[PDB]
């Protein structure tokens, strides 16, 4: 329901994903603050895919699901974030088509949303 609760849930996705990858707290918290590097290394991008998968927004094929993302937005996000998240999804749903690598699809879709609505966006 709340922002505080969302943060906790995001921390639980981070802790489940970050160990798998060669990634440090400094980088991860940058993502949480809407700071998405343009040229990250493969580990940061694949971390972002791990998050998306965990959040239930990615398909087995490694694509970002519009319907699943909408459902998660509506089910989970606080009102502070909800409407801007829907707009960011409209704005960014095609970002993935430019990328074969699912890690790229997930990372650059998330960067798209961060750069579009930095006031509201948080990343786990
Ligand atoms: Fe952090
Ligand atoms: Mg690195």
């Amino acid at each position: 329901m709340t922002m505080k609760q969302l943060t906790n849930s995001m921390d639980m996705m981070r802790q489940a994903c970050a160990p798998k990858f060669k990634v440090e707290e400094a980088e991860l918290h940058g993502l949480r603050k809407s700071i998405f590097p343009a040229n990250p290394d493969k580990e940061l991008k694949c971390y972002a895919m791990c998050i998306a998968q965990m959040a239930g927004t990615m398909t087995k094929k490694g694509e970002i699901s519009f319907s699943k993302t909408m459902a998660q937005i509506e089910a989970m996000l606080p009102p502070e974030m909800k409407t801007m998240a829907k707009e960011a999804l409209t704005h960014c749903k095609d970002t993935q088509t430019s990328y074969k690598d699912p890690c790229d699809k997930a990372y650059f879709s998330a960067k798209c949303a961060a750069d579009f609505t930095p006031d509201t966006f948080m990343f786990p």
